[PDB]
């Protein structure tokens, strides 16, 4: 690492905090932008232990829900705990009582179903009028999103047929909700089903109540689905990748009757599978059975996904590697010192970011041949006799144990389609490090750094007159944890140079937040 | 391509030249530098037709040695051409004699014995006091580096157990030479040799007569070797790579006898094996039993290898895929227009420039995790259950269809070890169109290049007095077949800043040559 933290203030992203009865005024450094009214909404864990119980993963704190509105001439900062079950459980009894992904709780009897997890600390979006916040799970919880209070909790089972959810469904500009989950298929086996959730109509009803399954992607394994955390999705096409973090599903059931495990127990690597990745026509709503093929790799965030004549441009945050990342983020490891982290981090999977190009229409002709013809790219994809389709990326990005990711880009206008520039979140060591700006096409990148500052997942706003794909800013929360300070602060950067617009500066430290959400208010 | 050559000049690389009787003055631009007293050597086709009767590929046209002297004030050039059987015979008879590469020569009877071809046509090195010529094949052939006259051909089967060797042996600074070949394994198998002959002696008797095995590499097939184009070396290990480019030695054994075939009729690619790395270690003489594994690449040119602690840095000049990169190399496609040029490598394979990372020691322990703990690299080793070891890049160099080729660096003092810079011949849609530095560190280039002008691979010559790795000059020949000019030059650039120092300017044209020498006269 370019960049040291002997410092230890990461350590803070860590740390328990409490709600605020009612909003905070934040004290403003610089000009912030005139058009800019709005808020900025951004879920975390807040909670990082019940008492003397503590929770041992990163994704197990209680979720807390931020929002930086910029109402008037003012910034104002307030954050609440979601009244969820895992939370109004464990206040109720001062212990932990639901088991979360990577802390399993224990009994204080009559065992009589499982309790999955309520635990929405990992993302919020938006479903017609409505905002629910949610985890990986079956249970997302609604949301005001003026108030920041928990209004209901809300069972997908009951609805579509679906085990789970991703905390990174595809809304489209008419308000049309995608999201891939697993399901059981048709033969005594697993698959991935796409839901669909429509926009809100004229008879006012719930878009939720009309949910519907798309198309089903098959698994590679019957009896194992791999872990999902996002996916590709065009005008026209749906991507999936499927990677070899598998999950156990024998294990859980085991051990929750006789033992006693957790969700992270579950998990387990398929050594000698790679990548596969697959691609369904989304109007049509079909599977095309086209085996594309990599070499291993953990895959969480998709950057942004478009077609281009005959062909799929992919665009991806990798792990280099079949380990899973999740390994190296428990709190323990995470609250290191620093020399420890980096050490901690040496046999860790290399990120990357990966362009991978798939043909749309394959010919047999052309078997053992490179079918990628475009002119801009380095990507392969090599027709074999097995009829699968071996792929090379282009790399984008790639710095020694230094990952672009918390993908985000200028969305509305741009997700699903070409486009030029991709904002991320940089990590040092797993340790978020600094903010970056990519050129795709170029791989000229930009950076804003600070000492002893650590800043959350950089969200694109639009500029409301835009005349380029960077008109805009970015909104960013940072931790500063310096002494003599502020002891964290919203930054606002302009889009196009990277360059500091302006600070909403605060009095009390924020957590790590995950993803979040600007709502043009 | 950012760069176009409508005017189709490059068809002169392929374009049949006769001899110099004795050396012309070369007209100078710029000014030589005064320690730079010596000879550039370099090979390549010279005649490419006899008579009616075409040769059809890149790499069967009759060798023709060139020399650029740097003697007293003035530069000189001659050349002559190599008086090989296959040249010696074609020209008695008037007709192609000897089958090369890709051209099957007919009978003009009573058949006894193949006669594999002599055409040393693809580079020059030094043995003891001696100067050999060589192609692919057990046929190399001594000249005299004054005058540029065929002095002997050499049978390396006479002396050592091997049925060819490459073009690229590496030379030590005590004047050893290394080299590997296809040989006959232990039990009715195939395998790699690696051939060693040792420095000149006091007794003064010839090093070849003196030359030896010194290990032995495995074959991933039984009876079908890979095609090797050179290997890497350090001063405790070798390293040979084995990639999916198979000879498929039953062909040409049944249509010699039957129809009639070439060299190029042999080859096939191995859909399923991908890429294996082998290890060696230099001094004990053992092949290291580590099963490291890779995606599908043809590789032609090593760049550099070094060791680092318990690791071994291999840096590649790759092409992805597994189709035969040379199929799109006939003479035919190559004096094609551009447009054509250009839309006939839009399927072929991709050029990358790649660091591979082998860990020497391995340990069960870490078995599903990555091995690689250097700070400074993106490179991956994964150890597996298989007890194989996937490996990963870290790319260097990636530019749609423009390849940085014929590597080349600072070789005295950095061959074998660690090192920054290497200098480069680009290949614009495989036209020769610029040359490149390139920073292997910080992946920073540096590029030449002007228009309608096709230089050559970029030798590297030290300054006597260097402080630093780049601080000398780098020559190439450089073809200008422009309207009212000189149809081609001796290039000399500054290799720090890539600038131009001087020129050696003729009024005759110049073929392609591939590889050379700078002899310190
Ligand atoms: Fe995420
Ligand atoms: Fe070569």
């Amino acid at each position: 690492s370019q960049v040291e933290h002997p410092a230890g203030g990461y350590k803070k992203l860590f740390e328990t905090v409490e709600e605020l009865s009612s909003p905070l005024t934040a004290h403003v450094t610089g000009r912030i932008p005139l058009w800019l009214t709005g808020s900025l909404l951004r879920c975390g864990p807040g909670l990082f232990e019940v008492g003397s119980e503590p929770f041992y993963h990163l994704f197990d704190g209680q979720a807390l829900l931020h929002k930086f509105d910029f109402k008037e001439g003012h910034v104002t900062y307030h954050r609440r705990f979601i009244r969820t079950d895992a939370y109004v459980r464990a206040m109720t009894e001062k212990r932990i009582v639901i088991t979360e992904f990577g802390t399993c709780a224990f009994p204080d009897s009559y065992f009589r179903g499982v309790e999955v997890t309520d635990n929405a600390l990992v993302n919020i979006y938006p479903v017609g009028e409505d905002y629910y916040a949610c985890t990986e799970t079956n249970f997302i919880t609604k949301v005001n999103p003026e108030t920041l209070e928990t209004i209901k909790q809300v069972d997908l089972c009951n609805y579509v047929s679906v085990n789970g959810a991703t905390a990174h469904p595809h809304i489209e500009n008419d308000g049309t909700v995608y999201n891939i989950g697993n399901c059981f298929g048709k033969n005594f086996s697993i698959a991935y089903n796409i839901v669909k959730i429509p926009p809100l109509q004229a008879d006012k009803e719930d878009p939720i109540s009309k949910s519907e399954i798309v198309v089903q992607f098959p698994c590679s394994d019957r009896f194992k689905p791999s872990y999902v955390h996002s996916f590709g999705l065009t005008p026209n096409y749906i991507v999936f990748v499927e990677t070899p973090v598998k999950i156990n599903l024998f294990k859980f059931l085991s051990s929750w009757s006789l033992w006693g495990a957790n969700y992270m127990d579950c998990f387990e690597s398929n050594e000698t599978m790679g990548v596969w990745l697959h691609i369904a026509d989304k109007k049509r709503k079909k599977y095309i059975n086209n085996k594309y093929r990599t070499s291993p790799f953990n895959l969480f965030h998709h950057i942004n996904t478009y077609e281009d004549h005959e062909f799929l441009i992919v665009d991806l945050c990798c792990w280099k590697g079949f380990e899973f990342v999740y390994n190296y983020l428990y709190l323990a490891n995470l609250r290191e010192n620093w020399e420890e982290v980096k050490k901690n981090a040496r046999k860790a999977p290399q990120p990357e970011v990966r362009r991978y190009v798939l043909p749309l229409n394959i010919d047999k002709a052309d078997t053992g041949k490179n079918l990628v013809t475009l002119p801009n790219t380095t990507a392969t994809a090599i027709l074999c006799s097995d009829e699968t389709i071996w792929l090379e990326p282009e790399v984008l990005f790639s710095g020694p144990r230094q990952a672009f990711e918390f993908p985000q880009i200028n969305y509305q206008k741009y997700g699903g389609k070409p486009y030029t520039y991709a904002y991320g979140l940089g990590l040092n060591h797993f340790v978020p490090d600094r903010l970056c700006k990519l050129n795709v096409k170029t791989k000229e990148t930009w950076v804003w750094q600070e000492p002893d500052s650590y800043p959350s997942e950089p969200i694109f706003v639009s500029h409301p007159d835009a005349l380029e794909e960077d008109d805009g800013v970015v909104l960013s929360v940072v931790v500063s944890p310096g002494a003599g300070q502020k002891p964290a602060y919203l930054l606002i950067l302009n889009a196009k140079d990277l360059s500091e617009v302006a600070r909403a500066e605060v009095e009390i430290n924020i957590p790590v937040t995950f993803h979040g959400l600007f709502k043009k208010s």
